[PDB]
């Protein structure tokens, strides 16, 4: 891969671009792509990553994830959501 041409259900969830997004929708399926937290260049929300690799600081985890910590308190207010499929 070199560049995470698949930065979500197998890693965490990253914002990249349309070329990357399309590659994932084309290979996997749009639903999982926009499910776990990929982004077609925009970032999900004000939410930002923690450890910039382990999990993403979010306000609440969806029905396919779990709150991870260590970082939830370094972020302070946000919940380091790390999807369970990952």
């Amino acid at each position: 891969w070199a560049q995470a041409l698949l930065p979500i259900w197998t890693y965490t969830q990253l914002t990249v671009s349309a070329p990357l997004f399309a590659a994932l929708v084309a290979a996997y399926g749009i639903y999982a792509v926009t499910r776990y937290g990929i982004k077609k260049a925009r970032t999900r929300n004000d939410s930002h990553q923690c450890a910039n690799n382990r999990g993403w600081c979010r306000k609440s985890c969806f029905g396919h994830e779990y709150i991870d910590w260590y970082y939830t308190d370094v972020c302070g207010s946000f919940y380091c959501c790390r999807p369970r499929n990952l």
